[PDB]
């Protein structure tokens, strides 16, 4: 019973590490700017450096496990992330911080796609995989709330003390990764060098272009060149991949209708979840006036509700089709979002009108996450599990900003319509703050509509329970 | 004052009597079989005799009130129902019981469609009609539950005493109708004899064919002949109605999108409700093992929740359109149905697992019923309210068995699939009982899908609160 727990914790540790690091880096940005004397461009680049190498090197990270070994790749990625976090905590100027963030991104990109593949390969299909997927999904929310709590608590001493928290935890994971997991010593494949190079070039160019667009204006020299590089690399990669042994991206797997619908649903659902997280955090900290520590403490009921939902769904997936459970979770999520949209404003008490929608939405999200994760890794085999996991994780991470940009644009337009201001929150009055609150409650409706679209899309899955959650 | 209460009670009395008698007759079939020495055909015909003349003479009864008088027709129908209920108890052989059931069905068909017309033509549009509609919808469920209770607690001595409880209630409702309702003094109309005869023949032939089909077969000469006669009579009726002085069925009134969509929604909603009632009852006395009295006592919270929902909706219909209220009530009902499907099996305790879905579904049904039946009698006038009410009642009564057949076929198919058997429940062992449990909780999902379709189609009503629930 201890071996199973050690294995699942070791496999899911990297999700916790990455999410907590991202949340802490978001929280402690102004202190970094003040102490290190960075401009707005440097402040944005502190966050951009991580995502550049995180999104650039994810397909290569997915394919690398078949060449080196999934256990070894996982351990190497975790170790690189820990050492790079130490370098972040020790950094003394802007260049060193940027280099350390790039190294953190490289380590995360190496280690993250291997975790889902390890979930799929270590545990055979059945109850064990259901429990493993439930734990894998719970660790992400645990990391998010832990990051908020730590960032709020350590806002008085220094930002350098917040980067060191990754040093212990990561070490622990390494130990578990060296103890619970076993190596099957399978025959090693041959890496696809040209495909990996083209994929990394295309992904890095796309990420850089998307990040530099709003900052320096679109079609302003750098953006057009980066976009040209991205499209040329993508077209060359697509052409080359048609005749490559051990493809980085196996396209023939995407002919099945179920896989296409499932991956589209994964993309859009990840976008919806990211939009909810960011918008609700901003609303709580800005309008309601809660500090970071107060919000981190108040978000624990979300973790408990999500754990309950995951526990229920991991047992229900053995009898009900994934589409039914997805609709069941979406029902509660939609109800919670509507209640939050229509009964929220400044001065509202915490308990009656805040914790209830959070708990109901957490239960719904927990009930809906497990069937999607089980459908994402169904019927792939041991030769394409790596690329499939990498593609699924990449789609989930990519879907977020695209929806968040639309939601923020809608919120800004509604703020300007009602008579608001585009300045800082703490330079506003009562009427402008009321306009901002109404804009936020208006954008919640667009998030709900996106969730409705997600449910309508997931209504076409067609996977039977015997295919995803039953042992042969 | 007390006049309003007496009037609404007198108008809903016929619905209460019909539903209570139906439930009591269904409960006490085995005792009738044992005492009268009947075969399976006699058992089927005891139920079929009432339905034959109830569905045969609905359309004629909807127009009979114009040429004689609504109060007089109501009183005559209730009196005939009471007399036939008296004669049912004192029956010695099969023939007397069959003719008593036929006469009772004739009285019910005369009196039932006149109640809705009296609701429409007694209280002017506004709050009074909303309250009358709420009482009219509540008395149906009240009668059903009390009939279940009475049949459970009375059929342990004699089945003849079960048919005699109708008499005091019929007498008190006759007294209330005589002393509360008032004459109209409207000019008498002319009865369309040809159309009435053709409609009666068509409906009777259709009901007889649908009843005899499953017992004999789909290739029997009698069934094919009955269906052919029904189709020919329907065609002749449609041809005759083109140039009728006072048509039994006005076909021109249905040239509106609102009315057509409303009537389709009424049909499918009646089907969904009937399927829910029958399936829930069969599950309770079959799987959970409750007696008739226990189920009747346990279904009281449904009546209370439905009353609360009706009271809320009769007040809310003056501000919100019928579409919004229907969608909200259906949302609550769908949530209750999904909760029941997911977490229900033999051995669950009553308190945490039964009352909550029942209460939520009752609130949803009560909130959804009032706008639907308020929209069915909107903008017709005095000279066309009778046939419209008759058509609404007929569509509700017709929608039930259609959906119930599909649900029962699905349940039987999955019972056979999971290793169950077809036979009396008293003989099956644990495996086949679990197969029945899973089959019922699986058919609940099909009921929920039917509700989803009902809501999607009801999204196209288009009525406004001023045309439905606003006076003047
Ligand atoms: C998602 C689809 C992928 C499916 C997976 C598919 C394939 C495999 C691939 C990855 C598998 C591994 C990850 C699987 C879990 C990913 C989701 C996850 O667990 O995510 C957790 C996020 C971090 O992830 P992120 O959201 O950043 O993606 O953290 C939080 O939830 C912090 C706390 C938020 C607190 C507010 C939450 C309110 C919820 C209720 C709404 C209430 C609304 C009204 C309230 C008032 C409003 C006033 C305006
Ligand atoms: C319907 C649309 C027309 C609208 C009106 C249209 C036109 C006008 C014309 C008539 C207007 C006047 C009548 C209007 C109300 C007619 C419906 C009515 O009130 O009906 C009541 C029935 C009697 O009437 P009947 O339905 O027989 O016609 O009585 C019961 O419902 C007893 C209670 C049983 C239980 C059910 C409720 C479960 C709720 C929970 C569900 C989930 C539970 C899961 C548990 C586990 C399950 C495992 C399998
Ligand atoms: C008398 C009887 C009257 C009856 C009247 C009935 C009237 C109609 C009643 C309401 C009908 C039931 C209902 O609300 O169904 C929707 C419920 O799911 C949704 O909202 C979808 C939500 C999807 C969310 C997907 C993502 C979730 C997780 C995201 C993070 C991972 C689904 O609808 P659809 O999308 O069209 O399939």
């Amino acid at each position: 019973s201890r071996s199973f727990i050690a294995a699942v914790i070791a496999i899911g540790g990297m999700q916790l590490l990455a999410t907590m690091d991202s949340t802490v880096a978001i929280v402690a940005l102004p202190k970094i700017q003040n102490e290190l004397s960075l401009s707005d461009a440097g402040r944005s680049w502190v966050i951009t450096a991580y995502v550049l190498t995180f999104g650039g090197l994810m397909l290569l990270g997915g394919r690398l496990g078949d060449t080196i070994g999934r256990k070894r790749t996982f351990i190497v990625g975790v170790a690189l992330f820990t050492i790079s976090s130490v370098l972040c905590a020790v950094a003394w100027d802007e260049a060193t911080l940027v280099i350390a963030r790039l190294s953190q991104g490289v380590g995360s990109a190496i280690a993250s796609p291997t975790g889902l593949a390890l979930v799929a390969t270590t545990f055979p299909k059945g109850p064990a995989r259901n429990a493993a997927t439930a734990v894998f999904a719970a660790m992400t929310a645990i990391g998010s709330v832990m990051g908020l709590v730590v960032g709020g608590a350590l806002t008085e001493v220094s930002w350098r003390w917040a980067f060191l928290v990754n040093v212990p935890i990561g070490l622990v994971m390494i130990y578990l990764a060296r103890t619970a997991l076993r190596e099957t010593n399978k025959e090693r494949m041959k890496l696809d060098a040209t495909g990996a190079i083209l994929a990394t070039l295309a992904c890095t160019a796309a990420v850089f272009a998307f990040s530099i667009g709003p900052e320096k204006g679109w079609m302003s020299g750098i953006t057009i060149g980066s976009g040209l590089v991205a499209l040329a690399a993508a077209v060359a990669f697509v052409i080359v991949e048609r005749t490559a042994e051990n493809p980085v991206v196996p396209f023939h797997l995407f002919r099945d209708r179920n896989r296409l619908v499932t991956f589209s649903a994964i993309l859009l659902a990840g976008g919806v979840m990211f939009s909810l997280t960011v918008c609700i955090g901003l609303y709580v900290q800005d309008i309601l006036g809660y500090s970071a520590l107060r919000a981190g403490v108040g978000f624990i009921p979300f973790v408990i509700a999500m754990g309950i939902g995951l526990g229920v769904s991991s047992q229900l997936v053995s009898r009900f089709s994934p589409r039914v459970l997805t609709i069941g979770g979406g029902y509660l999520l939609f109800g919670a979002m509507l209640y939050g949209s229509f009964f929220m404003h400044r001065g509202v008490p915490y308990f009656p009108n805040l914790v209830m929608p959070i708990v109901v939405g957490g239960i719904g999200i927990g009930m809906a996450v497990v069937p999607l994760t089980l459908s994402a890794i169904a019927g792939v085999g041991f030769d394409q599990i790596g690329p499939v996991s990498a593609i699924a994780l990449m789609l989930q991470s990519l879907g977020g900003p695209l929806v968040l940009a639309v939601i923020q644009a809608v919120i800004t337009s509604r703020t300007l319509y009602l008579g608001g201001t585009t300045g800082p929150v703490k330079f506003m009055n009562d009427v402008q703050l009321a306009a901002l609150d109404h804009a936020y409650t208006y954008g919640l409706l667009w998030v709900a509509g996106a969730a409705i679209i997600v449910g309508g899309m997931a209504l076409f899955i067609g996977y039977t329970p015997q295919q995803v959650a039953h042992a042969q």
